[PDB]
């Protein structure tokens, strides 16, 4: 339960979970639901923020950059596996830049 | 400030060296690269040579600034280049670098 974790935890995670893009993140992406059946070929490691809610909430984390990894990672996945075009990588670029705006003020 | 002193000396030092880092120095050259479509696709080019001469001309006003450059270098090369391309990978182990080094980062800026 250290600085770093709690700031995530209560500034970051707070902020990014109630965020009005932060809908399709919050759970893990279905494949068979978004129809999506290349998904798991192409995203080797999924990441949604459910998961890293439950790890912060669970004390999972032993750093804070493995709790960052996991962000990074969800961001990632959505960045290479859509279409440039796609609404959804607007949504998460969006979310992302949140994160790291909060991530400048984070505890060392 | 002391924290992009902190991404200049520190953070960027460190990338920059990195054996993955040879195509993120410069801006992508499209022409020379054999990309045409890339410009059409990724909207805000962004490089660490862009993002190190900003920090050595005090174009930043805040850490936050200069991190969000980083990560819009790093988004496009996820953006623009298919899955399986290996600059993904070397994006990736740079992005963990940077978060990693971030972390570490002086929390009051200066």
């Amino acid at each position: 339960v250290t600085n770093q974790l709690q700031y995530l935890h209560k500034v970051v995670m707070k902020a990014l979970w109630k965020h009005q893009f932060a809908w399709p993140f919050r759970q893990p992406v279905d494949a068979v639901k978004l129809g999506l059946p290349d998904y798991h070929k192409i995203i080797k490691q999924p990441m949604d923020m459910g998961t890293i809610k439950r790890r912060l909430e669970n004390n999972y984390y032993w750093a804070a950059s493995e709790c960052m990894q996991d962000f990074n990672t969800m961001f990632t996945n959505c960045y290479i596996y859509n279409k440039p075009t796609d609404d959804i990588v607007l949504m998460a670029q969006t979310l992302e830049k949140i994160f790291l705006q909060k991530v400048a003020s984070m505890p060392q």
